[PDB]
């Protein structure tokens, strides 16, 4: 019932039955043809003491070694070959979907464990279906043909000795389990130690400061002493543990192998049967890891699968939307739109704002206002529930997302650098037309070619895997040069120039502002430096909209100390 | 040579040799005596063959059990308890020495490496005495009374084939080293593949902004399909692994075992020397393990006896140093002092002050200057190639200056709430604490109480460990009035914080401004309110300093063109 997702999932990769068939039926005949090696091995022993049948059967051993490991080899690479292929395009849906899928607010509740999904689950299912699954047969079919091999080999003797010896072993068990718990509490104490050390010593100041060390140190005699207590312990633990364990075992072996004895002694023609029945013991000592293991990571396997199954669920709706593409230099409007992330929690409420066109419009509010989320329902990252989104007859909701976000440029406080050569963020956004190399005049329009002069080869300047070899600061003239020189139709901004210093500031503003101030622009603010080059500022608080107008005019109207204050505050 | 340094470190805790020796050769007898135990396995096998004689002799063998794990018992627990009785005592000559030792700024270098040091390396040292030379000695004894045993056992035939399959066998080693190889650079190739997801992942805002999926997906198409190209190659190599090990092994055994049947076919009486020599087999298997491991912890144990005495070097000797403290009220003069780290970068040079028995002093400078290190320079956390302090010149530093350190009323941002209590401060004074019975109405004098008086139970109120439940004005009035029950003549403070700043401050400095009105104090806490509260300063400017009279003055003089900086810093 459990495996029917793992099953459809793999599934989902449908290059898998036509050779994982093929593989696990050669890694049958391996385990097969692996039993028929002390029988082998039996007839030998004779051959050896007359002497030529022995020469020719030292050679049929060779053989039969051979191909059971050649035959094995193929085998195991038939199948790893494929894990692969079922891995990596397994990898390839969840990555068709995990940049699909995300609609920006599913992303913005781990991005560590959604990355980690997709690089350890996808290891734990190649575990499984490599190796974990094909030993799981192997160890199977070994086991029970060891068994059955034993049994028509002797009266049921031998065979009943040595399964009595896991019975008695069985004891062995706990005592595992009582030293595991022993050292588990030993490294507990140890842990509490040195938590008080680390309390103690990097305190040393005051220490010192009151020749306190006669008493602080008598702590530090108390902390080892109890150590050593917890020791004693554990070493007398110890020493009814190291004997029990080289003990039974000794007896085990003494139980069966000596058992042997009598059938090579007088009890019957076991004298190659001896060394066959040894060789069984070692094919059926070796697989009861192989089995435990699988039937351990069963479970960690059917979680991963879990969690990849609800990670390719959804998707996201940007051709669903439709295809309506127009001059897209209408006014907007904000219609009573109320709702945060959930409909119960209202982080927004009743909101109506207008942004004519061609208008410089910036926001104002504290950080636990609704700016940001104000921002990204401006940017439709945010599916509206009730509000509604105005221009020409209503066609926001089929305004072609793609579209749509194609005519927006984007810039914001952090101005991230994509990781790469700088030719990554030149060339970023310029799909459908690579321009040629009218890049270069775009850049210079942006004042950003003669910054970056310095031109050590202008696709070689990598930024670097981690992208740190740059100015914060410096992004700036090269994310609104990539704006500009496409998407010169409506821009946001989010503080990107709050700690440029009015030096780098006014750089980038002789640039933006020159160049597209003819354009609709929408800001998120945190100065008012910034504000007052707005023809249009909205202040946000409670969730609400509560200012409308030009800087000066709502300032006088109902900005006042509300706004004075704050902004003062945040200049204190 | 090298063992030497960690024979004399055991020496440091002598209560060794008396015990140890015997557990050694306990241990050395339960070898032989376990080596015996095959020998006796032969006899008991012809006597399976006889019946009688063999039910009574299978009996022996249950003794030569019972006394081969008992003594080893006794063995152990008296290797392993004692053991502890070494290391306990070492961490109590460290502890000694980590509280004794450490002058401030040798306890600068490093917080969590000393505490490592006395912990893990302990552990470390411990794992090779009670365990690691016991395991040497024992895998030595066993593997050549083995092989002494088969040489007088077999003559030069089954011992012979035995030693050429480890010979043949060394060529696994390679393949191991591969495979290793190999897969090491497979997670590398997966970590690479994370990083590059976690660089873009988080920048999915931007992604989705230029609509650049598309060719987004198609780096993670490089990415995967790298991986599966790797994948492909390390299943190749796993494919010529995997089976030959199987090989390798496997042959081995039937090069050897199925050998020893023509002893037992044909060759002479081996019917219970087969299972004495499968007996030792894993006799001398077992050790192995154990020498490997002790020949690779070996390195790491002379690097712990080497980290040990490197900690156990010098020792702080300025506390029987020094005498004659009696009034410590006549002036103090700072004069001709210059110290930084080395004798080449003088961080503080050639530098003059006056406080004598005036109410404050305060050191004023920007950060690094030297405000820091003159705070611990006239208490005494380093001891300067500088010029003499006349208090007498400290009587020529020859007071106890190190019991003149219960004069100290160190204040600072303070939370250096060491053990768990209120009481636990209380406890931390028990310096003199002879007349405790009248102190605590001394703190309600101290008008601590009385803030205090919120009090749970305060006699057991838990102040939690690491101390993250208290106000920390709390903790401030807290220590201040600790510090000034018994011991007010010498104020030490300095103030980097002012998160609590107007009720914390009032309140602590109303509390001290009346509790040392006829003492001197030395304090650094913030520009204004310090002068307000002390009405002396002195500034410190690249090492050097100069300060005379009130902050009127000062700033005439000295602050017209320096000081409003740091006002205006410190107003931002
Ligand atoms: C005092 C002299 N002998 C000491 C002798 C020992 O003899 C052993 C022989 C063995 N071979 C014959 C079947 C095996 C497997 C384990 C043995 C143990 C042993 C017991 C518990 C855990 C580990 C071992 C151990 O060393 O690990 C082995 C996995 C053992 C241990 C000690 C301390
Ligand atoms: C392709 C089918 N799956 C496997 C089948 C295997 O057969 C093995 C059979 C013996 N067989 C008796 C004929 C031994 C000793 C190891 C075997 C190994 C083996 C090889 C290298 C290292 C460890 C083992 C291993 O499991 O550890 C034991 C040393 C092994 C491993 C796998 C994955």
């Amino acid at each position: 019932s459990k495996l029917k997702p793992f099953f459809a999932l793999v599934r989902r990769t449908n290059p898998s039955y036509g050779k994982l068939a093929f593989a696990l039926a050669l890694s049958v005949v391996t385990t097969l043809v692996s039993l028929l090696i002390p029988l082998l091995t039996k007839q030998l022993v004779d051959g050896f003491s007359m002497s030529n049948l022995s020469g020719t059967q030292i050679g049929l051993i060779a053989l039969v070694f051979f191909v059971q490991a050649g035959l094995s080899a193929y085998a195991t690479y038939a199948l790893n070959y494929n894990g692969q292929k079922i891995i990596s395009g397994l990898r390839e849906l969840l990555w068709k979907k995990l940049i699909k899928l995300p609609v920006s607010y599913f992303d913005t509740n781990a991005s560590g464990e959604t990355v980690s999904r997709v690089t350890n689950d996808t290891m734990v299912v190649k575990e499984l279906i490599t190796t974990h699954i094909s030993g799981f047969i192997t160890g199977i079919i070994s086991v029970i043909g060891s068994l059955t091999i034993l049994f028509i080999m002797n009266w049921k003797l031998t065979l009943l000795v040595l399964v009595v010896v896991p019975l008695a072993a069985l004891i062995l068990v706990p005592i595992g389990r009582k030293m595991f718990s022993i050292s588990r509490e030993t490294q507990d104490e140890t842990a509490r130690f040195t938590g008080l050390l680390n309390q103690i010593l990097p305190e040393i100041r005051l220490v010192k400061a009151s020749n306190a060390e006669d008493v602080e140190y008598g702590r530090g005699k108390m902390g080892i002493s109890s150590l050593f207590k917890l020791g004693v312990r554990e070493a007398k633990v110890q020493s009814l543990v190291g004997p029990l364990i080289s003990l039974v075992l000794m007896a085990a072996l003494v139980a069966v192998i000596g058992y042997g004895g009598m059938q090579v002694s007088s009890g019957e023609l076991t004298a190659g049967a001896l060394v066959a029945f040894i060789l069984y013991l070692f094919q059926i000592i070796m697989p009861m890891g192989q089995i435990t293991t699988f039937f351990t990571q069963l479970q960690k396997s059917i979680g991963a699968t879990e969690r990849m199954i609800e990670i390719l669920a959804e998707e996201e709706e940007d051709t669903v939307t439709g295809k309506q593409i127009e001059n897209a230099h209408l006014p907007i409007q904000l219609d009573r739109v109320s709702f945060g992330y959930k409909p119960d929690q209202l982080i927004l409420k009743e909101v109506s704002a207008v942004i004519e066109a061609g208008k410089v419009t910036a926001i104002v509010g504290p950080s636990g206002g609704g700016k940001t989320t104000l921002f990204k329902l401006l940017e439709r990252f945010y599916s509206p529930t009730a509000g509604t989104i105005r221009l020409g007859d209503e066609p926001v909701d089929t305004y072609s997302l793609e579209s749509w976000r194609e005519h927006i440029g984007y810039v914001s406080q952090e101005s991230p650098l994509m990781s790469g050569t700088i030719r990554e963020n030149i060339c970023y956004g310029l799909e459908r037309d690579v321009t040629d190399a009218e890049i270069e005049k775009a850049a210079e329009m942006a004042y950003a070619l003669n910054f970056i002069k310095e031109l050590p080869n202008q696709f070689d300047t990598e930024v670097g895997e981690r992208g740190i070899m740059l100015s914060g600061g410096q992004r700036q003239r090269i994310a609104i040069a990539r704006a500009l020189l496409r998407n010169p139709s409506i821009l946001m901004l989010d503080a990107a120039t709050s700690s440029l210093d009015s030096q780098s500031e006014k750089s980038v503003q002789q640039a933006l502002e020159v160049l597209m101030e003819g354009r609709t622009t929408i800001v998120i603010a945190h100065r008012l430096s910034t504000v007052v080059d707005a023809d249009q500022l909205l202040f946000v608080e409670k969730g609400e909209i509560t200012g409308r107008g030009t800087h000066h005019e709502l300032m006088a109207s109902h900005g006042l100390y509300r706004d004075f204050a704050e902004q003062q505050l945040k200049m204190n």
